[PDB]
């Protein structure tokens, strides 16, 4: 997250760190959202590589023991069947990870609330992106969870020529674009939490930013729109 502030330890208890095995240790690669005690929602492109992954819930500082982490293997990966690695702009950048064990819920580990199917936010709706991604374009991962206020940019504006044009689809949410705050590499797959009727819900799964850089004016961060996949998510969970 570029232009973020450190999240308070108990702020975003559905946020997970998706990590891959790297030699004798584990490297954060993406975010995700815990949606059942044994299911995580993340981006498809996070799991294109044939790596060994684990999920960390209750995580806050990647680099130090927080006393609150649970570490759990990924047992099954279900990518959206229409996802195509060569065409992130096509959409479908979503995947569900079934965990090897059910995690224990507490103040640091909670299920993310999902929007009702079809729900679209009015332009400039209040949202926060969270994650441990790069804190600057071509920078380094955050050690502690960051959050940035990123208000939505509605489809009409987002798909106009000076924003994302035809690259953005109505299956996506755009947020930010101020040239100061944005998602950045390592945030992918994580939540965009938006305030609706008094309650934060996870409306976005972080998907991409501009090749020109993370915080680019008129290139808001782009998220898979969770509300376009509610049936799909329910169907996968019901059949696995
Ligand atoms: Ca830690």
């Amino acid at each position: 997250v570029v232009g973020g502030t450190e999240a308070q330890r108990n702020s975003w208890p559905s946020q997970i760190s998706l990590q891959y095995r790297s030699g004798s240790s584990w490297a954060h690669t993406c975010g995700g959202t815990l949606i059942r005690q044994n299911w995580v929602m993340t981006a498809a492109h996070c799991v294109d590589r044939e790596l060994t992954f684990r999920v960390v819930v209750g995580e806050h500082n990647l680099n130090q023991n927080n006393g609150t982490e649970q570490y759990v293997g990924v047992q099954k990966i279900v990518v959206h069947p229409y996802w195509n690695t060569d065409d992130v702009a096509a959409g479908y950048d979503i995947a569900l990870l079934r965990l090897a064990q059910s995690v224990t819920l507490n103040s640091y580990v909670q299920l993310g609330v999902l929007p009702r199917a079809g729900t679209i936010l009015a332009n400039n709706s209040p949202c926060y992106i969270t994650g441990w991604g790069l804190t600057r374009t071509n920078g380094q991962l955050a050690q502690t969870l960051q959050q940035a206020y990123l208000p939505t940019v509605d489809y009409a504006i987002c798909s106009s020529s000076s924003y994302w044009g035809s690259t953005v689809k109505n299956s996506m949410v755009c947020a930010g674009g101020d040239g100061v705050r944005s998602g950045c590499q390592g945030d992918s797959g994580g939540p965009l939490h938006c305030l609706v009727n008094g309650q934060y819900a996870v409306h976005g799964v972080t998907s991409f930013v501009s090749r020109l850089g993370c915080n680019v004016t008129r290139k808001p961060t782009v998220f898979t729109r969770v509300s376009a996949y509610i049936s799909w998510i329910n169907n996968v969970i019901a059949s696995n």
